[PDB]
DNA sequence: TTTTTTTTTTTT
């Protein structure tokens, strides 16, 4: 019904003022219609008001338009006309034809990137989304809708500003009060966390930490390493939870009696859950290959995880983006935006660990501005923390969180909090 | 298009009023549009009246032309018509084709003057003008623009002036006696206004203050966040408009009976203004991002503001930098720069805030010299009030509010002065 | 390539253990094709055994198809061979074949959704899902990757890896105790080690050093020069094992028969390895040549390498990045990678040496950051070691090591430790 | 027989392992044959093993070149065959083919290169090699011949080690003595030493002095000048020569007898050899350049250089970076890699000098942190000697000659010594 | 959009 569109377009006002923030050029097939709509577009950019009938008549013949294109232009204006409807159903069928063209138009655009990916290298096109990236095109187009949330509008939505400070998001609890206290209860449960770091200065002590202190509260925690390899982490969880130090392990000093006799006495309690480490390549692994490991644990294992930890976002592949296309902000923001999907579409607290610049490296503090492989990072993130353990703080056994980036609470209250890292077992310890 | 100038000369008064000076036979055409504005002329200068089709057929019944002009001017007369069309474009699109027509002619007159002179010099015309008169002749068509305004000129533009002094066209008064007696009678439009906060004083209270006091005159406010949700810079506006305290709200003695009850009262207030609270990440929102944000506030929610107010410059991020600090002064220099060109580009007063130097901070006294931002932002702004919380002031619940940069009137008139403050309902009450 | 995944299915119980649990009728054809699977999806089914072809023909007289089927059945099943192909790549294949498969099928069913979408109501199938649909059904055939193992457990796997923690075979031991003292056990295979310096401190003294260590542990030791000569590098391997001088070899010192005695003492030792020295121009080389290098030693002579030293990772060219196609960060960190690979992929200790910028070529101390060129290297590393002398240092023959990077052991339990450096013999001393 | 050796990279694996290192894709033909060794060469790169024919066949489905193309490699693949055969005929008939193809491809760029060249300038499509390396290109098509050199073992190849000590001859003895102790002999073959001085401080003063030490012990010196003329060096080499200060020439006080008899005098001497001044402008010769006129040298005059001077090369072009594209560190490390190469390549004894810093200027010290334009110009450099000259030490007519990096021995053994230089005579001359 | 060299400048 595009005539009709541009007919109550051009002639009315309550559709118009309706319909037009929401219209784009992609919805008009490539003949008359699209040429007509970038006239009035054209004419409304220019002068603010909807054009009239010599208006468009005047811009058509001011136009650089083929025989072909002016003919069918002219003739779509000389067919249109006011033909009195209701202003419900217009506005319910300009909507509905909107959503269809998006679907048809992301559509195409998934069938040609199927067409493109399957095309030899030094020959398919770049910059064009590789196959991962269908689904989130296909979640756009059927988010069309003529209704618009822009800011939040005192006085007009209210009643969901008093749901929000009546009612309060459901937590996943921390072992370690600090956390609680500044998270307000704990993290949420579709939520991207990290936990970044300098090079060798605790990124995956503080992983391994947070992994051990959610198995012994019970939860079914999967721990997707990048870099490391399987027996590496189970190693760093056992140093955890047994308490031995890893040199007592790689030495021998713990025997396999006490070790099998510490595991048997943590299975026979109850309050434990299940952890399980997967190891990957270095960009060999995804979000799609993170989904087909969790549905083949539900399916082979009966396990559905809760605290899903990721090692390392800078080395996990795009899954949006071909390896080597863009650089290293927009490939690294696009893996942050796929986990934070995938946490949402799991229900389940993703940790991570980002890595700071050269810069922060040995640096007494911290900010944003430190950021080695991407600054979108906090922006995707909902909560980000930092470690500080830069010359004096090793010889202490201690460290510092800087928390750059708290969406559960108030970054500016408990900002900088000294941490008790314990190398040899790997763990937190809190210096109250 | 020539149609159209000549219907809406007969059957319009604005219209003729406007483009009658700038009309001349030779921008139409040599055929049936000449003779008819010919026509046109001649009655307007015999009655100095717009003619009327009986008129206009009259004399072109009385007037000297052949069969084919006579058949011209008939038909060009019988599809005059008196529809109507908005003022802004007919008046653009003509004085578009009578440049055109000019810049045409023009080149033509060159074009002949320079074959003229390529002739033997025994033969040629007399009157047509020597070659070193082509640049003079182009500059006649260049100079042709229905109307002038090219800044303000002085000496031609006092009446309109002293209307403005007068009518007080660019104040927007703050509901708060001290600062109109300050301002002379408030901020003004395309202004950048900060407030300085020293140690122990917070940025967002004070920004909130105006806010409120604004929407209670009825001015559309925006107000962009950086550090806080929308949901929280909202629950501080509504602790200074329902009389209710921050802490209130979420202890939780406030019923939803009363909140309801306080916000429909003031939705009764005619004198009650829009605000739409935008949340933005740190460092993610330059002042381009803030252009986008207002058109589409603009295009959707019809929202055109008259006031914006930025949470922090600090926490902003310059556009033109690219690269960003979490504290550099290149940086907020060139905030300053981005917030004021947006402010004087939309006609609105732009409100945000920085904190004072350290050593400004421990002196109850702020020096502009005593400034985190030094020669950044006591020079891109026309006003930066100063707010000093000491131990005595809190303890009577008072700031100190010193005057450090007035662009609107004399910084010494009244630079100290005690300003009323509540923590609990962020507000700013005066002091008698 | 579905006559080769059926024929492997039925004559290749490998292939059938891996891809089985993955497989379905919608991903083959509408054709013979899916029904010969269906045939062996029956038979696995009735009988749980991978059919025969005399089974399958039996079994399809058995089973019920029209004419055309029938013979589309017959011609396909008599072209079934065993074909013995690679598994690597044949389980690759078969995972880009169902992968494209179940995308084509996704594609068609999300478009034959949208086409019952715009049916009328009563018209429509109640069977087909709603557009909303659409995106997670484009999600489910993008993760179904060949991959059966789910990793670790932790508590169902203490056992394997306790035996695991027994498995020291990848150790390498140093031949200086206190470098097999700060690496528990000394280096491991298949890691990248770097030795880090300033110009003209000893690095290429230290990497001789280490191959001569390595070459009197009976190891295989390939050093591959970037800057020096073959001849040159292995004059500082004789210093280091003839233990002489470098000067006295220059200053004719020693004798052809000091000479001879001291290289067949050296032949007489059963404890001794091979040593093959390489050079290469600067930016010639990669992992690409490495690997054909290794390919050429090997096939011409019974040498495998377990020590591979680079004589610089910098001077070394990047393998997919041209030679000025992008910045250090980028191709320094690529090569760093490939290198990494490489090692992982010979299962061999690689060693190289690394520059520092000028802020630290005259400092005391040498931090991480003072890498000259990409930062990522030191996120490839495993143990980058640093080498700082000062003048007291050079006065007692004395280079201070600092431990940068240490991923073996703890970078912090011995982080500064002296060396007893003679430079004349290009070897390092212990310390006691 | 490009089929023969396809076959037999295919069905044979002792072939494959010493043909496939050399094989390319530009040895074969713009057909069949090379799409054919494109797809084995992308399946080995994939999967580390050679295809078979029906892995061959599942490529070329996975294709994208035309229906001619398809059908050609469906064709030579069908024709691919084991036969029985022997391996020496085959090595060597491939060997023999692959030469022939080398230089039919080297012939077919030079005739394009010379038909490039002869083009008019801004439309000789660039990127394309000057003539000057018309000849390499054939020493590239020569050096193809199965038979990489492995590298030097340590244990087996030592007698050849051993006659490489007493040879002596890569080492060129200076004239004076400290030079030689401090190198331990003097200079080397294939190396490239530096004087860091600053602006006016020498620098080209000690480039004389060495030419004529040099050309006294019956050298053949090439100095290059890219910032002075010809005659201001030779008139510095006549200075230092005869003994007569460059004031007595510039003030006439030296007769033509004199100056006649000194060099007539010299000439008659055997203990002399041959010193050739080339002039180029700044930044218009490079490696190629020198090359260039190595080879004009060679032919024309017959001479043959062994120290070869160049008076500045970061004044220098790098033959491979264009001009302005990468920055002055990795510009000034290529020029001097570059230097490098061709001083190895031509055996000489290449000296060069480079400006330090601004800071370093005035200074009674220089380090090597000092360095102007990079950092890899002392890691890219044999010998480098730093020259430092105070007001007391001007005075003194001395100059302090710094060890910056000694790589001909131990830097730390005297590090400072104090030479005497006389700047009237532009010579050196020692203190002991 | 980051990264790294070198320089020059300026601000604190
Ligand atoms: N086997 C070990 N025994 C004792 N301490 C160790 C051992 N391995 C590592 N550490 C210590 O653990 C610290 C943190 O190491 P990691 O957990 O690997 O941090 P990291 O950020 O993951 O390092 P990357 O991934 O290489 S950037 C190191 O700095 C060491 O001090
Ligand atoms: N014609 C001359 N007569 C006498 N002394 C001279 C003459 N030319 C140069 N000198 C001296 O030689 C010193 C060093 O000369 P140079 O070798 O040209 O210095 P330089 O370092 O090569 O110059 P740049 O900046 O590198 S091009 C100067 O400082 C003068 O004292
Ligand atoms: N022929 C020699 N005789 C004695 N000492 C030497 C000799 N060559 C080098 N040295 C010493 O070796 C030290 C550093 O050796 P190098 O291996 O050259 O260091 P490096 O520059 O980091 O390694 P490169 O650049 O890859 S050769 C110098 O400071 C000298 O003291
Ligand atoms: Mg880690
Ligand atoms: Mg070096
Ligand atoms: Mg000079």
């Amino acid at each position: 019904m595009v005539e009709i569109i541009l007919s109550h377009l051009i002639f009315d006002q309550a559709y118009f003022s309706k319909v037009w923030p929401y219209m784009d050029s992609e919805y008009f097939e490539s003949g008359p219609a699209k040429n007509t709509f970038k006239l009035i577009k054209s004419h409304v950019n220019e002068y603010h008001s909807v054009p009239s009938i010599n208006a468009l008549n005047v811009a058509l013949e001011n136009s650089s338009f083929t025989e072909t294109e002016y003919s069918g232009v002219k003739t779509l204006i000389s067919k249109l006309a006011d033909s009195p409807e209701d202003h419900s159903w217009l506005v319910k069928e300009t909507e509905k034809y909107v959503q269809q063209r998006a679907m048809f138009n992301a559509t195409s655009k998934i069938i040609e990137i199927q067409t493109n990916a399957e095309l030899p290298p030094e020959k398919r096109n770049k910059k064009m989304p590789d196959v991962g990236a269908i689904p989130d095109i296909m979640r756009q187009a059927l988010s069309i809708s003529f209704d618009s949330y822009v800011g939040h509008d005192w006085m007009d939505d209210y009643e969901a500003r008093w749901l929000s400070y009546m009612n309060k998001a459901r937590k996943v609890p921390f072992k370690l009060r600090i956390l609680n206290k500044i998270t307000k209860g704990g993290a949420e449960t579709g939520t991207l966390n990290v936990l970044m770091a300098g090079v060798n200065v605790g990124k995956s002590l503080g992983l391994c930490s947070l992994a051990a202190d959610y198995l012994q509260l019970g939860h079914n925690v999967l721990y997707i390493s990048m870099e490391m390899a399987e027996e590496v982490c189970a190693k760093r969880i056992d140093a955890n939870m047994l308490d031995v130090s890893l040199d007592d392990i790689d030495d021998g000093h713990i025997s396999y009696a006490e070790y099998k006799g510490k595991m048997e006495k943590w299975r026979e309690k109850s309050t434990l859950g299940r952890l399980i480490v997967k190891q990957y390549p270095t960009g060999g692994a995804d979000a799609n290959t993170f989904r087909s490991l969790l549905n083949e644990l539900k399916l082979k294992k009966n396990f559905v995880p809760t605290i899903i930890i990721v090692d390392y976002l800078g080395i996990c592949k795009s899954c949006r983006i071909r390896v080597y296309s863009e650089n290293s902000y927009t490939t690294v923001k696009a893996i942050a935006e796929e986990l934070r999907a995938l946490a949402v579409e799991t229900e389940t607290v993703l940790w991570t660990a980002a890595q700071v610049g050269k810069q922060a490296w040995d640096s007494s503090d911290v900010n944003m501005s430190d950021i080695a492989e991407s600054a979108g990072l906090p922006a995707t993130a909902d909560f980000m923390l930092a470690v500080i353990e830069t010359e004096e703080l090793a010889a202490a056994e201690q460290q510092l969180i800087k928390q750059i980036k708290s969406r559960y609470g108030d970054k500016n209250k408990w900002n900088k909090f000294l941490m008790g890292v314990q190398k040899g077992n790997q763990k937190w310890v809190e210096i109250e």
